[PDB]
């Protein structure tokens, strides 16, 4: 392995061009983004082989600096035309390959740093403000690519996948985990209703590459709207376990999106651990955090 | 000093009586809490002077563990019939200082662990779910509450105050900070038109103590409209700094709620730096993140 | 209420004048500081009556920029000539107050950020770097200072103290938690024999503020002989509680350093649950990390 | 794919058998481990075409509780007989596979939880405790271990990798960073004599998976001696880049360690901004931290 490069590039831009033309979902209200503020944490990963010497000679004459990839980066955000983060790493990409020859591959990682409306009176009614903007640290959209520089020096995208993380989603009933292998390790309780309390990451890879920038944006797949079916899976389903529950999460967005390839997701449990079963004269009832452990899940679900 | 504690006490609750009745201000929508699941994030401490040999000699008799307190914690949450924290922790209050008659003093603070809504397709229509929440990391609902015996074994509030943690607010334009001083020492430019990044947390009090507790709910002061104040205030003011925003903003909470006594902020600055100042065929700007050091302002504002 | 300033104000020197002559005590090697390098974080919080109006009126004739304030402490730790971040923080004060006359009171808060030696080899022989260090986020040490111009424009130092941050020791025997009250709330097992983690904070406070700057080394009471001392009478001690350890701490604190007033402590308990209580033909135990909540304990000890 | 497991599986074990007689270097004294307090955080993933339909259909009579691997973790530490990390992972994999018919795959990830020798008196005798230790939260090793069951039915280690995570070194002065390309995109000044301060995560690839377990301490690489061999060479070498010192580090560790097949760097660059370049009468400069954005590099160096 030989790569270099920046993480945490954060880069915030005001009035990028609005993503607007996507297609429903009955999901998700998801419409498109006014992107009055549009924020972005941009990891850029470099390679080739005329990058050796650098390491073993500490020559730096093919060394573009990790500074300057941040510039890069920063001045690139600025001057972008479109309308999507996917769009704006094959943007960089692109543009980063052809100013400099001697590299082979790069590699970019983009995190949504997502900001939420907030409402002002003026003028005699309560309003969705156009300049004041709660920042979320909620779940948040993300993005991958990778381009790569042919022997003939042609360019091309060699992976590219979008996501959704950091989306933490509790039900309160309706859920059991039962049935499973009871032997002298088992201390685990059946819990014919449990709420069940989920972390997800969820990532899509299309069929075609060209569907993830948005240039036709009837094709776009919005982390919005896969958040909005995550939820309404969640809710619908009597649960049966985390495996489960992603198993038909991850069929409902290919059934929704016929463009997507596959989906694939990882799962954490922080269910809480009961305290209080019976509350008189109340369906209600009391739970705390546990240990630290906690339980993980990865699978693919393919179109 | 001589106090001793628990600190991280969890505990979750669903059902809890819902919270309606409050009365409305024009800069909020906010009209109750449905309370279907209730999170709080508890930490007691307890003194007196009984409890002296604990520490000079190890004597444990007068001890209450405090695993004991973070039991006696959640099992009130169970019995809790009332409808705010700050009535939880009169709840909690009154009821360990009437158990452990050789305590003095008890000091509580609770923290709102926030879940958010979400929606589901059902039935022919998408809804919000009765069921599925998101867990919240973004701002959050605080209470304070001491309680003390007096020597002749009566009880009394000695500190109540609520408040409003973590509201992180950007407003992209309409922000000046110019005229400071300018001297051997500054480095900082002059800005006529600053996207100021804020995080705000906010502190009320009440005249009386009884109108925290949601007996009586037109009374209530709900961190949720004073975000809704300060989000409002944020977009009205042509700002002129972070100090005279948040007088401002202390002006409205104080003319909206008349039955507070005083409202007290700790501001902090996380304005982000200019890259990009201007953008072709654009009103867009970039900025990234500045380095760590942060500014600050803390100020009470009185009726 | 009313103050503002600067937090995380990082500032990195190397080769400050080395502290030399402390004495020495059994507990502890400690006989310096070789100021190599000498890391501080420091918060500053500035206040005066003439500040109000920009708060009230948003008037910033008399604002120091909190960037401004940056600078100010970056510049004065290339200017200081002395050996201690107490002493450092009061020339930072004094300085301050000379400089704006305006201002009324400043408090300082000063954090290390320490480092550990390393070691390297030349023509065979392995010892101490003065050139490599590593960077630890265990314990470090702190200072606050606060002061006041009087109405005769004298300067005065109104509080000072000194500390000891973030030590997380554990003892893997020796220790019991027994006699404590067994109520309908108390299901905590007692324990003749448990692992005790703790993390302590401990803070003192001299009985002349001019020995906390080192103008006399002799007088000086390093952050590093506290740990010793700590290490030392937690590993003599049959401990019956953290309340009884914590005191005798503190108790021999003031032994080895009369010119100390009292010693203020803030610990935490982290004990691990016991998962494996008997190992076949060993005397080792299986332990894992418990559930959120902590407890904790509060407690000044006086000379 | 299609994997499930537990993470944050922490256990603490007292008096694992010591692990003695490791061949000593010269950049390093360490030859053993007291394992008086032993410390790891597992994360195990398990897999097998058998588990499919617990997602495609919510059945669980296949699957092991996650809970259930915690157990099974946490219970082998007990029962394990062997000295280190790596060879813990093999008991703990072997063990599963063994019990486990229906899973094919498991992977484990074994983290160090270190702690750190204190001194305590006797008779005014310091000396190291066997009793009390200090959580450490620097540098840390690691160990991975991926194990197959064969359609043979024979096991077999597909994967295995030992690491140093978390050393983070400053070298204040004797490192460059100059003749980096400087085009339209490049703002950072050549730098003759910079204070490189790098993060490093370090593992290595044994040529015959044996000698990780320590069953042959003579064989076995440790941590710790790693740890020695970077500071070292970061001490001896006039760096030219992080690119050049990490190839540097490579190539001493496979001189020292001829068993070792590769080592794999992950480093992060976290110097500072310089503030004061120039103090009277000082050789000192003062510097404090930079923005967010961090340079990193990723390389193997081969046996
Ligand atoms: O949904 C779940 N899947 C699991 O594999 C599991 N193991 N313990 N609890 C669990 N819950
Ligand atoms: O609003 C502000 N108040 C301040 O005091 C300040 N100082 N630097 N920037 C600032 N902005
Ligand atoms: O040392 C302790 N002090 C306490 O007050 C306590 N309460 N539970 N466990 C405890 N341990
Ligand atoms: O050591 C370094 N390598 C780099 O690639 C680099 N880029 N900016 N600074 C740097 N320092």
């Amino acid at each position: 392995v030989m790569y270099y490069g920046k993480g945490d590039v954060f880069a915030y831009r005001t009035y990028l061009k609005p993503l607007t033309g996507v297609r429903t979902i009955p999901e998700s209200p998801f419409s498109g983004r006014d992107h009055i503020l549009f924020g972005v944490n941009v990891k850029i990963s470099v390679g080739g082989t005329k990058l050796l010497t650098s390491f073993t000679k500490g020559d730096n004459s093919l060394v573009v600096a990790t500074d300057s990839m941040k510039n890069f980066i920063q001045k690139h955000l600025a001057s972008y035309t479109g309308t999507t983060i996917e769009g704006f790493l094959e943007y960089v990409a692109t543009s980063f390959l052809k100013k400099y020859s001697h590299i082979e591959k790069i590699s970019l990682i983009g995190e949504e740093i997502p900001f939420e409306t907030t409402f002002a009176v003026k003028n005699g009614n309560r309003a969705a403000s156009e300049l004041v903007f709660k920042k979320s640290r909620n779940e948040y959209a993300t993005a991958y690519l990778n381009m790569v520089r042919n022997e003939d020096n042609t360019l091309n995208i060699t992976e590219q996948q979008s996501g959704l993380a950091g989306l933490q989603l509790i039900k309160v009933s309706g859920n059991s985990f039962v049935g499973f292998i009871r032997d002298e390790y088992t201390t685990l309780p059946e819990d014919s209703n449990r709420p069940l309390f989920v972390y997800l990451n969820i990532k899509w890879k299309y069929k075609n590459t060209e569907d993830s920038f948005g240039t036709n944006p009837e094709n776009y797949v919005a982390a919005e709207q896969i958040r909005d079916i995550a939820t309404s899976v969640f809710h619908e389903t009597e649960t049966l376990s985390i495996q489960h529950l992603i198993y038909l999460i991850g069929r409902r967005i290919l059934e929704r999106f016929p463009q997507l390839q596959e989906v694939y997701f990882e799962s954490q449990n922080h269910t809480w651990d009961k305290i209080v079963e019976e509350i008189p004269e109340s369906e209600g009832k009391v739970y705390t955090e546990p240990r630290p452990p906690y339980g993980f899940q990865c699978f693919t679900v393919t179109q």
